[PDB]
């Protein structure tokens, strides 16, 4: 739909054209001012994109990836939020909020828990739509064994749609290239 | 689109209505003759679905879910194929093949490797569209460390759209029920 003149579309990676993927990369690399690696780009591909347009130009994005984690010893399906960006001139105008409202709806309909790793900019937005900083320990796979993600603790945030999740439990994430969180 | 009198639609789990979800569950229960658990149903939700219809009746389905695995020591992004079924009276008319052609296209656009655990009904079909038996060892997480998935070896199949060593070990991500 469209909200205050911005069109929002929800598209799986498999539904994007090459031109649309190139436009997405340009938006993301600019939005992070270069702090966006090739591995970061891989991490935002493979799930659902919510994309914001002013006329025909892409001006905002967020992706929701499926991840498979453990909450303590229990398997938990995760909607992992990646690569939220609003083009500079469009910021503080509600686009990030609209992207997150649609992201929350996607997570609620598919997964048991939303997770993400926040920037300082992002944290205020995710707080405003009901996410909380994860309070428990974080673990990632290195060479096939779990190690503590000590530096990422305090930066990961979560959201439970249906009911309650123990924010103090330990999370064990699945393996990928680059940054695990 | 359409193919040979059957309509095909691709959609993400997040777009399913409750009625569509219930119809999918009923199709899977009937098509697997009940060999399909609540965990199996969870495993087919969260990714892309390709659905086949005779006019308005759901007659076929396959899902592609994103998984995060290790190939030996290297991370590999996986399109994991779940819950392919065609209603019994519609079988052997090419619906499964059309579902797999669309599945291959989704995997090729999104992931580095396709993987699935086969049934005897599907194995020759998967072979016919490029899939091959995984020859390497399979591992899964139990109590936070990897153990060999010995019973599943020989039944997992893979598809490379590139080059992939089909003798490498695969380390899958953690879920409930059957890991493969
Ligand atoms: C999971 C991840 O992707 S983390 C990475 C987040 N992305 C980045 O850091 C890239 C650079 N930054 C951006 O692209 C943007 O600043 C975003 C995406 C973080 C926010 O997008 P915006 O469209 O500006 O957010 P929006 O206008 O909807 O803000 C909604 C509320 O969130 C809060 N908020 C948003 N941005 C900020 C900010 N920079 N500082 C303080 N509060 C903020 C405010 O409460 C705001 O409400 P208000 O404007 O009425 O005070
Ligand atoms: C990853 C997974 O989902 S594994 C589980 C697969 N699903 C099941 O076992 C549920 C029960 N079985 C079914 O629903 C169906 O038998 C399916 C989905 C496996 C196949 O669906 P169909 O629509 O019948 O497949 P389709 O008609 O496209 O067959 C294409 C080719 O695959 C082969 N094939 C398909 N089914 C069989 C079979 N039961 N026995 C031998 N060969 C078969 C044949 O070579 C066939 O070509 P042909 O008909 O010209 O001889
Ligand atoms: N002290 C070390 C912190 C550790 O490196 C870490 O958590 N690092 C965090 C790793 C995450 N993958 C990053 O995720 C965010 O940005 C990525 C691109 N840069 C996107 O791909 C990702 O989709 C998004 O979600 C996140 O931004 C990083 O946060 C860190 O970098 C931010 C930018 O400077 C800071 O604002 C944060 N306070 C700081 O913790
Ligand atoms: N000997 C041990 C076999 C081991 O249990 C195993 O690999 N078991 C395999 C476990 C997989 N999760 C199953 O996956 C298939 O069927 C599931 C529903 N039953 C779907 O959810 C799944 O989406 C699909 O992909 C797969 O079919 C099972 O295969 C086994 O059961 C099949 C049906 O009887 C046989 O035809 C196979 N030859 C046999 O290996």
């Amino acid at each position: 739909g469209s909200h205050m003149g911005i069109e929002y579309r929800s598209l799986h990676t498999s539904q994007l054209t090459l031109s649309e993927k190139e436009a997405l990369y340009d938006l993301l690399i600019e939005g992070f001012e270069g702090d966006f690696s090739h591995d970061d780009f891989a991490h935002t591909l493979g799930g659902m994109h919510v994309m914001a347009f002013d006329q025909q130009k892409l001006v905002g994005h967020v992706a929701i990836i499926q991840r498979h984690m453990a909450l303590d010893n229990t398997p938990i399906s995760v909607g992992y939020v990646e690569a939220m960006v609003v083009e500079q001139s469009y910021r503080r105008q509600g686009i990030g909020r609209q992207l997150m409202l649609q992201t929350n709806k996607i997570i609620a309909s598919c997964y048991q828990l939303g997770l993400l790793s926040a920037s300082d900019d992002g944290q205020k937005l995710y707080h405003s739509v009901g996410w909380q900083i994860w309070k428990g320990k974080l673990f990632e796979l290195k060479q096939g064994s779990y190690i503590r993600s000590i530096e990422e603790e305090g930066g990961v945030m979560g959201w439970k749609a249906d009911g309650e999740v123990d924010f103090t439990a330990s999370l064990y994430c699945d393996f990928r290239g680059g940054d695990q969180w």
